DNA sequence: CCGACGGCGCATAGC
DNA sequence: GCTAATGCGC
DNA sequence: GTCGG
């Protein structure tokens, strides 16, 4: 595929998803237009007709029709009649601020509150993660090149090591599969001391120290099990500064390690394979653990996950090595 | 025809 | 003050 | 909005 075969219909049905997610609030339409949405931009030839696309799984009957309409007309009536009435569009527009869902933007924009702006004028109408949010609105809609990617794995490793030599920490996400562009950092640790039989100081310590580091400036969201926040990395003086980075980091028990590395690997449509692969061999998988399916389509106690290599032994795959991920 | 569509950690009215 | 429901992001 | 029981 090529983002450029059928770009108009693709970002169409986007333009239509995030209508549905962040005005009309129905997410499940949100889903269905993406899916749609994304199916398509995977077809290796230029769509000539609805019912062309309508073969594929997702583009459905209504879908097919509106792409009959824009390659006829080249609009979609519906959309343009969204995007000129100004509630949805400024709606729209605040569900960009992290921490503002719909229905928060929607009451902003019932009470006159449409600009960015306004937004600041009105800072202390905002909760803590929708001003971190509001702060750094431009860094966060900023793609991660991955040799950034590199140089911060390099810092979150190093100093969570500077802590307790036991913990363990891999970035994921498309960064583990190789992908030249990241839009935020994941982190996953996991410590010795952590079972499910199961100290809370465990994520604590790894963001203080990152903190000290000056590298996790702010946190939209601390808990015992999963932190939220923003890193920067550092400049070397020359008068350019690296923008601020949205960055997550889970804690989680070492025997459902390897299954939260997996599965927060990914990718998405590889999950979906992989599980239903091991459904169809005795086993299921889910993020937590990999567990054995009896006749009755009961399952079993979880099996032990030592490596991640341990899940594939089981449902006997072969290793993927994450790069050959993508589905 | 008609329900499911992902489920869960953290921050933030009702009693 | 305590509990559970909800928005939000992932 | 689309899929499938
Ligand atoms: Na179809
Ligand atoms: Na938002
Ligand atoms: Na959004």
């Amino acid at each position: 595929p090529q983002e450029t075969l059928n770009g108009g219909i693709t970002d169409m049905l986007t333009e239509l998803a995030n209508f549905e997610k962040n005005v009309s609030q129905a997410i499940h339409k949100y889903n269905a237009y993406r899916k749609a949405a994304s199916v398509i931009a995977k077809y290796p030839h230029k769509i000539k007709s609805g019912a062309e696309a309508k073969k594929l799984p997702g583009v459905g009957t209504k879908i097919a029709e509106k792409i009959d309409e824009f390659l006829a007309t080249g609009k979609l009536r519906k959309l343009e009649k969204i995007r000129q009435d100004d509630t949805s569009s400024s709606i729209n527009f605040l569900t960009r601020v992290s921490g503002i869902g719909p229905s928060a933007a929607r009451k902003f924009v019932d009470e006159g509150i449409k600009t960015l702006e306004d937004l600041r004028k009105n800072e202390d109408k905002l909760n803590h993660h929708q001003r971190i949010g509001l702060k750094y609105f431009g860094d966060f809609e900023k793609r991660i090149p991955r040799e950034e990617m590199l140089q911060m794995q390099d810092i979150v490793l190093n100093e969570v090591k500077k802590v307790d030599s036991e913990y363990i920490a891999t970035v994921c996400g498309s960064f583990r599969r190789g992908a030249e562009s990241s839009g935020d950092m994941d982190v996953l640790l996991t410590h010795p001391s952590f079972t499910s039989e199961s100290q809370p100081k465990l994520l604590h310590q790894v963001v203080e120290q990152l903190q000290k580091v000056h590298f996790i400036t702010d946190t939209l969201s601390k808990g015992e099990t999963k932190f939220m926040g923003v890193c920067q990395l550092p400049s070397k003086n020359d008068e350019k500064e690296y923008p601020h980075r949205r960055i997550d980091i889970r804690l989680i028990p070492k025997d459902q390690y390897y299954c939260g590395v997996l599965y927060f690997t990914g990718s998405d449509i590889f999950n979906k394979n992989m599980r239903a692969h091991a459904l169809e061999k005795g086993f299921t998988i889910n993020e937590y653990t990999i567990r054995p399916l009896g006749v009755t389509g009961v399952a079993g106690e979880p099996l032990p996950v030592d490596s991640e290599k341990d899940i594939f032994d089981y449902i006997q795959w072969k290793y993927r090595e994450p790069k050959d991920r993508s589905e």
